[PDB]
């Protein structure tokens, strides 16, 4: 990507326009993670997340976000297991509603193709495969390239070509990660299952903990305050806000 | 492999055929890992399912199994050897499950034919066995490569190739591993010899501990659990299911 | 770069001329770096020391320096977050001063432009784009190269070649740096936000600390010390004074 | 090596002919090592094993064992201690029992030879010895390869091909290595000289221990038990049984 | 550098020459090194005993030292920063003496050269500047090469290029080293501030102790022991002898 | 090296010539060294023992050694420093015995001279300045080579070139070594400085025991056991058989 020199006397004098934002404090045309335990939800949070950006509701109750164009690669998930996943989703969306989903969002699996970043034939079908589009989900990052995720050096020339593609095509990019690459990042998010301690502080008894998981933003740098969601875990993994109490008063001793 | 994007509504309209497991929790087309220690039984094991999917007799009692060609590729164990287990496992089979085994099950022996999957001419010589398939065993990872199994981005490398295949031909792939590879594994299951402490658990007498061993599924993302087996060692080291019971009211201070 | 040999009868008999400092402690024509962890405010005092010196107000109180172009070289921040930084340091500073700063400094955004100095192209790019300037700014380090910053041999080359940028150029180089590599630089500088137990020690009772940050040269070799600084962090986060006072007596128990 | 796929039906059918052991537990057409400390005597048990094989009395009591050529290559020792090693081993056998030696038994030299089996033209050559032949020694692994014996990925490629010759060509290989690199091995002995507590364990004195080394199979696969046998030293090293009882009652307290 | 081989029975009728020593206890056309933190003031020292040997005034009270050509090489330092010290060091100087200076002393600035001694150019660079000098002064090693300080093997190549060209031409060579390179150097002296300890011990204040220095020889093969000697820092650092009285009984309790 | 196949039924029927030893314990033909800490002695100790080959007289006392060509290769030291030790030597000679180390040995300063036995120029110069010797001398390693001494491999390569050597040509080889290489190694000796523990010991006191080193063979194959030698350091370290005396009864509590 290039980019013509900024003008100063421009900036000073008028209010630019506001910050662009394709997620909860993240600006668009850059690179985020979507970080936690293999199996936490990464996924299915992803795939709900796309279809809002693609033009779908907000079954999350995340904010209201502006709409364009969406292309998740699952890399590590068979397609038929794909299928089940979006009829679990569609049971939530109205058929106007799936209509938007479907025009706005392309799923292309790529489970064995074998991508790498670092190889220009992928570099260059990556980037474009992001032209026109506004947001594009990797999943996982390891999928992606064949460096040792704990060289400094070549992740940074892994992430380095996300925030090329992004920079040059204004599509932002995402991508999961099973858990250094967090500090080559500026936006990241979490997901986290609910802990036995957790389960006692909303209420939730044991047993039943296994339906619910925390998502919030780790780390950003513009925006307002972004406050941790609970979300419980429906039929198929569909997430979708928690209704829980704060149990001030301990029902017994944590 | 080359995968078509995702019909997307579809998917929301009707619900998708049933997911296809070629192993417990494993889905077809994907590839899968049969860990234990060396010595655990995982090649009896090994040629016991795959002689099963062929179309032989559900012998572990593990549950029903779709059947297909299976193809079975041992690099360690010297061809006579090969030969007296299967003897062993002759006396278990009526004449017309010999036959069935006999006509969806190829054992092709490679100790000493040193595989490299990172290499062309085996990469493509697997796949092309591969072609037709349900099932292929690789008995050990090991001998299917020359990288450093510490190493993430080279294992990252051979793994995917493993992926390609499946996910190119249809035919799943299991590979064996003597007690990383379970992070870049989908689908895992595992042998671990009956403890001292399990012995005294089921009531099986020290010394004869050395007799049973459990099977397991440690690590699936989809389909129903899969409870523990415990199985018996027979003569030839076959393995039958084991009717156990647990000692509720124990025979002495563990 | 090359220089030419000492006269040492000539430095013996004349007086040596004044240091010159392009900022406090550091001489014109070499390396340093301003180091801190991520969102400690680097970003915001590199942009207004580089408006200063490109001839704008001292605003952050630190000793009058001299005049000259300065190039801001932001590689990690999108391009309408600068718009909005710029915007906001616009309101500390008179239509004069906005203009003066607009003629001397030169921003180019280079998010997703992979510079890389140990490659030709960037080196020479660099090179050139340091001449007839008084003051380049790289931010940050880590993306201006693909070594591991771990390591001191690529490193050593990495640093050597921005040391010969400045010297053969008369340009200074100051690189961001987010909280080995300070072995090789000779001018180190560094923010800090204000601690708990800082903020007993000055006066500002906990809860308000999140508004302070303090700044000083950790590293020099040449000039008067320079007195550590506290500074308020205002709207949009310009950096201003914002004198406070040591408090002598407790007022509790630390 | 190449293998011709096996005859399922005939397996199951025909009795599998007697597994032929080159040594004991070892199968014929693989790959083994004899493992101990410097100095405790490998060469010379070595150098007994290979004449018994080549044709030669059982002086050591272990099984009678098939006879074939065998190619013993002393990478370590100079020409003139294998003559005096040869000469100390003549005294025990008779005039038609030295013949029977020399017509089975090769030894090569190869002391500052540099034999590298990952190298072309050693691989060949070594391939070629071992044709018609029914055992081959390397004494020692580390004069036949340039590797990192700790590095799985190279001792892979190692190891591997020696697996390669001995199948291809039916002449089993076993290596002798200085006390990782057993975990790539189906067949392992042992040499360790007796300890003091063993000494007070088997009726030997303090004093007297110096003249007793035990042999062991560690690491077999199949065959019946191999007990563990105590050899005594006698002149120029040469081993014979000498049996030993175990002390019921100690002398004292160990 | 050719060595012509020793003619024994000539070094045994008569008593060689007396060794020729450039430094205290290190001989000629060797190779040395001067070791201390940064800042503790080897640059001083070195530029002072440089002047010496190229004639200027015993300052140091150091041995006394044959005169020959001296070759300074700063690769670190500003060029203005090198005319202050010399400056500085101009003052303990009378006229025939800076004459004398200047006349058998070169500095030659390298900063921003990028020197690397495992390249033609350079090595042929440095011996071509060695040629007929008595001393080469290189501050500090770490601008001279870009290898792994960590490193035995590339470690052993730079130092064995300064032996090349110290042997080859006859000049000596020294370089500084900030606080392994000490195995592979004969001769190797050192700068240690005084500490508070030692600060006790000579009577001087604490907080006074900031000037001075204590030089010693901590490697040396050849000579007279050498009296560890203590340096005052005088204005600009200039190094002179300082007359410490170590208090025999103490001032209190240390 | 090559060598023929060994005559077998020639070994058995008669006696072989005694084995021929370059030092005690150490075959002729093979590789040794010579290991200690730096400053111990190695370099005096080892022209001593060339010099007694070499046709001199047993200064040191060891056995009466076969005499034979050596050269000397002193890698570390400025041949104005070789001279005086030999001069100190020569004061221990009569002239006839000057004569005849003078006749018999080689002394070959290679300072500088950058010898790497891994290159093709040195290996072949080495062998042929080998050829018609009895012993080469390589003082240090260090300095023959270019890889990392901890590299398993690398080594392997360095020692298995001078093992070629010494087989080739029946010129034996001992490196010093300042202190893995030693597990490559079939002969090893040391030199040990005598402790305060020794000293009390022997009836030395401390302050003398600078004056006395130990010497003994740490690792051997062949031969009757050598007993460690008491060395005294005589005039220009020169060294001679201590006359000592165990102190049996102490004369303090040690």
């Amino acid at each position: 990507a290039t980019h013509k020199p900024i003008n100063i006397l421009e900036a000073f004098a008028a209010a630019p326009p506001p910050l662009d934002y394709v997620l909860p404090n993240m600006v668009a045309g850059t690179v985020g993670a979507l970080v936690s335990p293999g199996g936490a939800g990464k996924s299915m949070l992803a795939l709900q997340l796309a279809a809002q950006i693609a033009g779908g509701p907000d079954l999350l109750e995340v904010g209201e976000l502006p709409t364009g164009p969406v292309i998740y690669l699952p890399a590590e998930d068979p397609p038929t297991a794909i299928h089940h996943r979006l009829h679990a989703l569609g049971a939530h969306l109205s058929a106007e509603e799936r209509q938007a989903v479907a025009d706005g969002l392309l799923i292309q699996p790529l489970i064995g193709s074998l991508p790498n970043i670092m190889a220009p034939e992928w570099f260059d079908g990556l980037k474009r495969a992001a032209e026109g589009r506004r947001l594009m989900v990797l999943d996982t990052l390891r999928r992606f390239h064949i460096e040792e995720e704990n060289a400094s050096g070549p992740m940074a020339q892994v992430i380095g070509r996300m925030e090329a593609i992004a920079a040059d095509t204004g599509c932002s990019i995402v991508f999961l990660h099973h858990a250094v690459l967090v500090d080559n990042i500026r936006w990241q998010s979490y997901l986290s299952s609910m802990t036995s301690a957790e389960a006692e502080e909303w209420g939730v008894d044991d047993d039943q903990r296994r339906f619910f998981v925390r998502f919030g933003v780790s780390k950003a740098n513009y925006g307002a305050p972004f406050a941790d969601r609970w979300f419980r875990r429906h039929d198929g993994g569909v997430l979708k806000p928690a209704v829980l109490e704060r149990q001030r008063k301990s029902k017994g001793v944590p």
